[PDB]
């Protein structure tokens, strides 16, 4: 093992990231990347010049578990490859904000029965599962929900502590 996951991790900033599909977190896992809306968008933005590390933790909406959790290498950006994103129902491709590379650190899932003794003092110390989209989880907190992933042994973290910074 956990100590290169934990040095990544340090002084990390951390955002919950509510899928409406499966699909979506698919798609992300396969081609490492995401797209949100313009403002959560600013928001990691933001963060990712702020800090050494910006982690996007996914919860697919109504499957009680998290699917994984994921590293920033890069603002967002336009222009790129399309990405074939099953949209929310009213929501249309141009409504998304750029395109967010990001570097996987564990694709293994969590159920939030095991993350129920974590709170979440940015959302009013409600258990970590509970957030908007986009919800920036406190540094503690998403320090403990992330080390209570199963480890994922397919992960070699020496390529992402390269591109710290
Ligand atoms: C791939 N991104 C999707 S489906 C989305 C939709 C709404 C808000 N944030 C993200």
């Amino acid at each position: 093992g956990t100590s290169k996951l934990k040095y990544v991790l340090q002084d990390a900033r951390f955002f919950l990231i509510k899928s409406n599909n499966h699909e979506n977190v698919s798609l992300a896992k396969a081609k490492g990347v995401w797209s949100t809306l313009p403002v959560n968008e600013k928001k990691l933005n933001l963060a990712f010049r702020s800090a050494r590390s910006v982690i996007l933790i996914f919860s697919v909406r109504e499957s009680g578990k998290f699917q994984g959790f994921a590293r920033l290498s890069s603002e967002s950006h336009h222009g790129g490859s399309p990405i074939h994103w099953v949209l929310p129902a009213g929501m249309s491709a141009k409504m998304l904000g750029g395109v967010f590379k990001i570097d996987w650190i564990c694709r293994r899932e969590l159920p939030f029965t095991k993350s129920a003794h974590l709170t979440n003092p940015w959302n009013e110390h409600k258990p970590v599962k509970i957030g908007r989209d986009g919800q920036e989880i406190e540094l503690e907190c998403g320090t403990q929900l992330c080390l209570l992933f199963p480890p994922d042994e397919s992960i070699d973290l020496y390529q992402v502590i390269h591109k710290m910074r």
